[PDB]
This record gives structure tokens, sequence and C-alpha cells, in this order.
């Protein structure tokens, strides 16, 4: 009823999400010449030394490499945030071309692709509980360019064979996704939404500054995954992206000058 096809693509969503002309969006188009720089925010503390990744799914719709979110093993703290996130699982959304796949953008700039990192709001005591709360999620998103490979994805893209169409799924434990960050923590913060249906206005969304570079072979692996599923007729798994939507009455903050 959902995807990001020709028929229910993200304009579509609407008839089912009514949420999805909301006042709190995500993505949105992130302007650095009006983002302001905020005193108040912290550094970002993320915390991943403990991290247990699970499992790797297609759900159909992106892949999620999953994590034992039943202890503070994986955390993300300080910055906007007021208590203790836990890391449950982290997916990607990608192009078909590589100039686009990135949900948010930078003065309109399209990248190639971007990872959110997902984390709730431990106060909330399960994922299910947080969504419903305006403080439940926290998303790290980071912006995916082509260029050098980065090394500490090649384990994901390995692994996508296994799980080509939808349901698959994998084990994938071991995987340290500290191996995905950018030198550095720099962010923009601000109110908003999951990405896909249900769209909940329940993140904050923290955007890191500098992107990662990934090779033009990590991305062609990334784009011969399905959304269909095994025995269904082929259906790349790319454009898994919603455009930005309206920034509405939101401020984006910098964490930098
Ligand atoms: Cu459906
Ligand atoms: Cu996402």
């Amino acid at each position: 009823h959902w995807g990001y096809g020709k028929h229910n693509g993200p304009e579509h969503w609407h008839k089912d999400f009514p949420i999805a002309k909301g006042e709190r969006q995500s993505p949105v188009d992130i302007d650095t010449h009006t983002a302001k720089y905020d005193p108040s925010l912290k550094p970002l503390s993320v915390s991943y030394d403990q991290a247990t990744s699970l499992r790797i799914l297609n759900n159909g719709h992106a892949f999620n490499v999953e994590f034992d979110d039943s202890q503070d093993k994986a955390v993300l703290k300080g910055g906007p945030l007021d208590g203790t996130y836990r890391l449950i699982q982290f997916h990607f959304h990608w192009g078909s071309l590589d100039g686009q796949g990135s949900e948010h953008t930078v003065d309109k700039k399209k990248y190639a692709a971007e990872l959110h990192l997902v984390h709730w709001n431990t106060k909330y005591g399960d994922f299910g509980k947080a969504v419903q709360q305006p403080d439940g999620l926290a998303v790290l998103g980071i912006f995916l360019k082509v260029g050098s490979a980065k090394p500490g994805l090649q384990k994901v893209v390995d692994v996508l064979d296994s799980i080509k169409t939808k349901g698959k799924s994998a084990d994938f434990t071991n995987f340290d996704p500290r191996g995905l960050l950018p030198e550095s923590l720099d962010y923009w913060t601000y109110p908003g939404s999951l990405t896909t249906p249900p769209l909940l206005e329940c993140v904050t969304w923290i955007v890191l500054k500098e992107p990662i570079s990934v090779s033009s072979e990590q991305v062609l692996k990334f784009r011969k995954l399905n959304f269909n599923g095994e025995g269904e007729p082929e259906e790349l798994m790319v454009d898994n992206w919603r455009p930005a939507q309206p920034l509405k009455n939101r401020q984006i903050k910098a964490s930098f000058k």
C-alpha cells in the first residue's frame, strides 16, 4: 500500500497516513545560511563500544541491521537530548544514480545515500511506546557520497547477496557501527518524524555535517537488492528515499560555528 514505486510513492502516503502533511515532517532541507549555532547544545556522546549487533533483515523497503536493545549497550546521549537513547537498528536510503538518494538535503544538495542510526528513549520502556512520544526517538543521520570505499561498510556489502529479497534475514553478529561514522560529530538538529509510514512525529533528528565516502562498487551492490520477495518479479531496491518536506514552524540548530 506504500512504497517508492510508480503508484505508491511518497506523494501518495498521505491518503493512508494523513500526518504526512503534518507540522513536523521529515526529511527537510538544511539551509546552512539560516540554521543558527546554538550554544545551549552539547557535544554528542555516542557510546557504541558495547554494541551487540544480531541480524540483518530485508524488510521490502530497506534493510535493517538490528541490535540488542534490552540493556544500555549502544547509546546516544548529549547534544540536544535529555536522558539515554538506545540503538535499535540502522538502515540506509539510497538512489539509482549517484546524484540522488539522501532524504535530508543541504542547501538543496542531494547525497548518494543517507544512513539512519535509530535510537529510542529508555524512559518509555520499549520502542513501540517511544514512537508515541514527541521525544521518543533520536536518529543520527549521516550522508554518504561516492568516492573512496568505506572499510567499515564492507561487511554489510558482503552479506547483501544473502538477503536479496523481502523477508530474508541473516545472522549479523559482531558488527561495529563505529566504523560507519565520519571523523567529526558536528551536527544539525531539529524536531521531526519517521520518514516512512507511519510517519510519526517522534524524532529528535541529529544530522552530521561531515559525510562519509563509499565506493562506486559498494553502492552498486546496494542497488542489486530487491524490493520484491523471492519468486516474484524483480524490482531493484533503489530510490527508497522520501523527498524534503516543508520546514513549517521549526528551526534547525547547529552544534558548530
Ligand atoms: Cu502495502
Ligand atoms: Cu531511515
